[PDB]
């Protein structure tokens, strides 16, 4: 199909470890953007295939979306923050290299990304 697999949510060979910085990516960055009337778009992967984007997948190399971040900070994949916000900017990322400049999805990007940074500057150091 025009999908790939999903990315991987949990990293079985991995040690369980909580941090403040992880707590606070969930429980205020994605909890905050999860609720946001735009996020609904970026709850799961792009299924290029139900929406006719044939290209999607050519263009965008590392697919991302935040339910693959929910459920990787719910499974404590992340070892640290860092891999954490790296996998939120490569979801906006993907959205401004395939989407024209101005479309309504990008727009929604826009504001998501706004109100991430503003909760990223708060994280715990
Ligand atoms: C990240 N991202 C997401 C999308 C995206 C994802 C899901 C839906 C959706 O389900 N809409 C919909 C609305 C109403 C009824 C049924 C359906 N199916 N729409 C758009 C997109 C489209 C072009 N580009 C993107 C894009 O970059």
């Amino acid at each position: 199909s025009m999908n790939p697999p999903p990315p991987e949510t949990s990293n079985p060979n991995k040690p369980k470890r909580q941090t403040n910085q992880l707590q606070y990516l969930l429980r205020v960055v994605l909890k905050t953007l999860w609720k946001h009337q735009f996020a609904w778009p970026f709850q799961q992967p792009v299924d290029a295939v139900k929406l006719n984007l044939p290209d999607y997948y050519k263009i965008i190399k590392t697919p991302m979306d935040m339910g693959t971040i929910k459920k990787r900070l719910e499974n404590n994949y992340y070892w640290n923050a860092q891999e954490c916000i790296q996998d939120f900017n490569t979801m906006f990322t993907n959205c401004y290299i395939y989407n024209k400049p101005g479309d309504d999805i990008v727009l929604m990007a826009e504001a998501l990304e706004k109100l991430f940074l503003q909760k990223i500057n708060e994280l715990p150091t």
